[PDB]
């Protein structure tokens, strides 16, 4: 009986990494239904047959997943933006953000092409980041002329997957890993992800009412306003419109969670 991690899905069958050696398995018990069927990500419990085959008997209670495509146990959600081409968007970074805490995972921003950013733009995006830096995140803008291989080794232990629009240099990094569905590759103290989480936008799971939780410091300012559930747009006594007053959240911040909010509700 072994323990490990799902690194692929492969017409039915499972390759299973533990701590290096892989195993073609298939799931038996109630993992051979699709509604039980198991993801890359997955850490699994598997009987071994024919040295490298297994059976999956037990696939662990996943701690998060993404459907589409479908991925499990993520430890680090990584979000790639561009200085420039295209630019740099706090819009876009907010919305990514909301995406990524709506399904439980920790997130980290990452700005690429810092070479080929004007130095007095370079100055407002590190501006902008000591911003999320305030709100909790960790950081990077990155270039060219950094090594991208020391980046994703000093990260997090476990599985990275990068997220963000094509363009925006994921490949770049993820090059670095490839033996030469998504498929986990192989780094020094875990895994990274072939595929990117969501290159696009779905807020279809989200209700109005859950936004809120998806922007740390409104949530954490949001504990000492007067009403539980205060959505900071027209309650009074809001201690969300009461820091944004006194500088301690960004004004864009708010802006964006204002559009969002009113957004989220509207059909399609
Ligand atoms: N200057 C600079 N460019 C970067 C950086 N990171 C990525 N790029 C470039 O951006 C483009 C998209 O990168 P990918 O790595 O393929 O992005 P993706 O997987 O997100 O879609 C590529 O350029 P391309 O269209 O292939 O043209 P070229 O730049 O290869 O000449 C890539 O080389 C960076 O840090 N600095
Ligand atoms: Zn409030």
């Amino acid at each position: 009986m072994k323990t490990g991690r799902i690194v692929k899905s492969i017409s039915g069958v499972y390759q299973v990494d533990v701590n290096g050696e892989r195993f073609n398995t298939k799931p038996r018990g109630l993992f051979r239904k699709k509604k039980f069927s198991p993801v890359v990500g997955d850490i699994v419990e598997f009987e071994v047959q024919n040295i490298n085959e297994g059976y999956i008997h037990q696939v662990f209670e996943r701690e998060n997943e993404l459907k589409r495509p479908p991925v499990s146990n993520i430890d680090t959600l990584v979000i790639v933006m561009s200085a420039v081409e295209p630019n740099f968007s706090t819009q876009l970074l907010d919305r990514f953000l909301v995406i990524a805490h709506s399904y439980q995972l920790n997130a980290r921003i990452l700005v690429t092409k810092k070479d080929k950013t004007p130095i007095e733009k370079q100055f407002e995006i590190n501006e902008l980041l000591k911003i999320y830096e305030n709100i909790g995140y960790e950081t990077e803008f990155i270039g060219n002329d950094d090594d991208r291989k020391k980046i994703v080794e000093a990260w997090p232990a476990g599985l990275i997957v990068l997220s963000g629009q094509s363009g925006v240099g994921k490949s770049t990094f993820l090059n670095h890993y490839r033996p030469e569905h998504v498929e986990l590759f192989e780094r020094q103290n875990g895994y990274i992800a072939d595929t990117p989480g969501f290159s696009a936008l779905d807020f279809d799971h989200i209700d109005k009412d859950e936004i809120k939780d998806y922007f740390l410091e409104l949530n954490r300012y949001g504990e000492t306003c007067k009403f539980r559930n205060c959505n900071h747009i027209k309650e009074p006594n809001c201690n969300v419109k009461h820091q944004l007053e006194i500088g301690n959240i960004a004004q864009f911040r708010y802006d964006h969670y204002l559009q969002l909010f009113n957004e989220i509700s509207n059909r399609k």
